[PDB]
C-alpha cells in the first residue's frame, strides 16, 4: 500500500489536466431562518490548500462535495450556490457552479474549463447513487464523475470526514483514475498514524464523555498501544463500579460493568480511574460540591466531575508523556463549579505540548463545545476534524476512501 | 393594549395539570458527514430547561413543539428529534417520549394520555409542509391542530427566539389560539435587544466585522442614530475604504455597495470608525507574507486579511471606555494564525471590559467560532445571542410578528 499525496501529483504535471477534488464543503447553515446562509465557512477556508495548488499549477479542476444529508434529491436548501460564492472569494477566482450533478449543464461547464478554471458540482448527494449500498449504483456514478475529467484526469481526495463509508465521489472513483490524498486527508492520516501505528512513548490517551459503550472500541485498540489510558468524565463510574466501589447516584451503564471489569483484568495498569471525585446532591449548576475518595462515594450524591487529586495524578502522567490523545470531557463543564477537571487536563495537555510533547484533540466539531471553558487551539499539536471517520481509524477499522488510495494507478 | 406577560406571569395563573404547548428552540447542530443523529453541539437542549423545568415542577403537562434542520418536504430520518429527546430527558432527569407524529394519532394520543409533571416532545413540526407556509389559512389549520393537544384550558409559551421574526403556525398563529406568553429566553432576549436599541448606559460601542457589507447594512444604518460609534472590520471595511476613494488591491469588495457606504460615511462622519491599518498579504494562505500597511495605502498586489495593530489598540481603548458594547463579526481571517491578531484582541478587550462592568453582547455564528478558536471564555460576555437573522431584524427596527402577536390581549 503506498498512499500518493498532492505533491506527487503535483510532480507528475497536472497543466491542463483534468482534476477531480473531493473536497468537505460542508458547513454549516442557517436552517432558523432563510435558506442559503453559511454560519460558519471554516470548511471552506481549509479546502483552499489543496484546490489553490491545482488552480495555480493549470489543472482543470472539478469539485464534489456534500451539504447535509439530502433525503431525496435536490433539495433548494441544500444548494452548493453559497458554497460556490464563498469559495471564490478565498481562491481569489470564480467558481462555476453547475446546476446539476453530472447532468446537461455539469457535462458542458466540464467540457468548457481551462487551465485553472473550477466547476464545482452540485451537491453530490442530490445524486441517490453517491451513498447507495448497491456497489453497480456507486459505480454507475462514479464513471460518470470519470468522464467530467477524462481519462487523462486523476483524482483527489480532500474530505477525511467521509472516508470510512463507501461513496462513489470517494471510493468508487478512486478506482477509475490515478488517486491521491490531498493536503487536509494526508495530514489526518499522517496524524491518526502517530497514534497507532507509529508511537513516540510516553503515550498517554485521555477518554472523558458519558457512555463506556460509546468508548468501547477506542479503549480495546488503543489499550495495546497506549502507555496509559486516563478514564474520566460520566462513565469513569461504570469503570468505579467494575472495581467493586459504589457510585451512589452517579451515571452507570450496569450493562457494561462486566465489560469494564475485563478490560482492567486485562489491559493490566494501563487504565488510570480518578481517585476523587467531586459530587453534588442534585444536577445543578448551585449544588454544593463535595470532594469525595473514588472509593467512599455517598450514597445520595452523584458525581459530576474528577476530583484535585486526580487532575494532579493525571497532570503529572501528561508532563511526562510525548504522545497525548484527548477525547471527551472530565465531568459537566457546563457548570463552572464542576468544570475544574476539564480545564485542568486541557490545561495540562496544553502545557505538556508547549515543552514539546505531541498532543491531538478528537471529537471534531463536538470537542469545539468544551472550547467555550476558554481553551486556545493553538495550545495543541493537531486539532482532528474527522468525527466518525477518525475514530473509527482509531479503532483499527479499515476506511475505504484510505485503503482505495493506496492501491495501485489504475493502468 | 400590548403587554407580553412571561412565565412567571404565567405559573401565576396556575399551570397544575393544565397543558402547556412550549415552541423550543432544540435545532442543534448534527453530525452530515456520518451517520445521522449524532448531536454535535447541545447548547440549545442546554438553554432550553429553564422554561420546561420551571413548567415540570408547576405540575404542567407540557407539550414541546420544536424543528431540527429545514425537512424539504414530510418526515426526513435525518432530521427526527429521537436524539433530542433523549438529551433534553438526561438534561431534565425524566424521561422526554417523542411522539412518532406532529399532530397525527399518537400525538393526539399521548397529549390525551399526558399526567402532571410529563414533557412529550412532537415529532420535527417542519415534517409537517403547513408549519412554515406563506398562506395564513394553512399555517392556522395546523396551529388550531397543536392547540387541541393541550385542550381548551391550554397555555401557549414562546421560547425559541431565532424564529420569532418569521409567521411560522408554532410560533405565531398558535399564539393566537391560546393564552399566550413569552418563556424565559425570549423574555432575556427581548430585554438584551432593548439595551441595544432604546435606553442603555453610554457610550455604546459596536463592532461589526465578517464579509459583506449588504449582510449588515439595515443594522448599520439602524444603529448609527443610536450608538456612539461603530467600529467596522473585517472583510467589509475594505468596501467602505474603496468609498473613501482609496485603492484596496486585491481585497474582498462588494462594489455594489461602494455607493452606499460613501452614504453612510457623509451621513455619519462622527459614529463610523474604520481600521487605520491592515495586515495584508500577497495569497490567501496562512504562511504568505504579511505586511502591516496602512489603511488607506494598501498595495496593489496585496489582500488585506486583518486590522492592524494601531486598529487593535484603538478599538481596544474604545471598548475600554464603553458601558455597552455589541459585537458581531470576526475582524481578520483568524483561521490563518497570522491574521486572527485583530479578532483575538478585539474579542479580549472586550471580556476585559465586561469583567470591569460593561455590559457586552455578542451575536453571530462566525464570532461564536471565533471566540471558540481563540480561547475566550464564553462566560467573559454578559450575553452570546444565538438569535441570528431574528436579533439582526429586530436590531435593524423592524418589529417582528412572532413577538407583535404575544403583546396581544389574552383571550376571554
Amino acid at each position: 500500500v503506498a498512499v500518493h499525496n498532492l505533491k506527487d501529483l503535483l510532480a507528475e504535471g497536472v497543466s491542463g489536466r483534468g482534476v477531480l477534488v473531493r473536497s468537505d464543503l460542508n458547513v454549516p447553515l442557517d436552517s432558523d431562518g432563510e435558506q442559503g446562509r453559511i454560519t460558519d465557512p471554516g470548511r471552506i477556508t481549509a479546502s483552499v490548500p489543496t484546490l489553490s495548488a491545482l488552480v495555480e499549477a493549470g489543472a482543470k479542476v472539478v469539485v464534489a462535495a456534500h451539504l447535509g444529508r439530502p433525503k431525496n434529491g435536490p433539495d433548494p436548501a441544500l444548494s452548493l450556490a453559497p458554497v460556490a460564492a464563498a469559495l471564490g472569494e478565498q481562491l481569489g477566482r470564480h467558481v462555476q457552479l453547475a446546476s446539476d450533478v453530472v447532468g446537461t449543464d455539469a457535462l458542458a461547464r466540464a467540457e468548457g474549463l481551462t487551465d485553472g478554471d473550477v466547476l464545482l458540482l452540485e451537491n453530490i448527494r442530490f445524486d441517490a447513487r453517491e451513498t447507495s449500498k448497491d456497489d453497480a449504483e456507486r459505480l454507475a456514478l462514479a464513471r460518470q464523475l470519470a468522464e467530467l475529467v477524462g481519462p487523462t484526469g486523476a483524482f483527489v481526495s480532500d474530505g477525511f470526514g467521509v472516508v470510512h463509508r463507501k461513496q462513489a465521489s470517494v471510493y468508487d472513483v478512486a478506482t477509475l483514475l490515478p488517486h491521491y490524498a490531498g493536503t487536509l486527508v494526508a495530514e489526518e492520516i499522517a496524524v491518526l498514524e502517530q497514534l497507532t501505528g507509529s508511537t513516540k512513548r510516553p503515550y498517554a490517551v485521555v477518554l472523558g464523555g458519558s457512555k463506556v459503550s460509546d468508548k468501547l472500541g477506542v479503549i480495546e485498540s488503543l489499550a495495546t498501544k497506549a502507555d496509559s489510558i486516563v478514564i474520566g468524565g460520566g462513565m469513569c463510574f461504570t469503570f468505579l463500579a467494575a472495581q467493586g466501589f459504589s457510585v451512589g447516584k452517579s451515571l452507570l451503564e450496569t450493562e457494561m460493568v462486566d465489560t469494564c471489569r475485563r478490560l482492567l483484568d486485562t489491559y493490566v495498569d494501563v487504565l488510570r480511574l480518578p481517585v476523587d471525585i467531586v459530587a453534588a446532591d442534585r444536577f445543578a449548576a448551585d449544588a454544593a460540591p463535595q470532594t469525595v475518595p473514588a472509593d467512599a462515594i455517598p450514597d445520595d450524591l452523584m458525581g459530576l466531575d474528577i476530583g484535585p487529586g486526580s487532575v494532579k495524578r493525571f497532570t503529572a502522567l501528561l508532563s511526562n508523556a510525548e504522545t497525548i490523545f484527548w477525547n471527551g470531557p472530565m465531568g459537566v463543564f457546563e457548570f463552572p463549579a464542576f468544570a475544574a477537571g476539564t480545564k485542568g487536563l486541557a490545561e495540562a495537555i496544553a502545557a505538556a505540548t508547549g515543552k514539546g510533547a505531541f498532543s491531538v484533540v478528537g471529537g471534531g466539531d463536538s470537542a469545539a463545545a468544551v472550547r467555550a471553558l476558554g481553551i486556545p487551539e493553538s495550545g495543541f499539536s493537531h486539532i482532528s476534524t474527522g468525527g466518525g471517520a477518525s475514530l473509527e481509524y482509531l479503532e483499527g477499522k479499515a476506511l475505504p476512501g484510505i485503503e482505495v488510495l493506496g492501491r495501485p494507478q489504475p493502468t
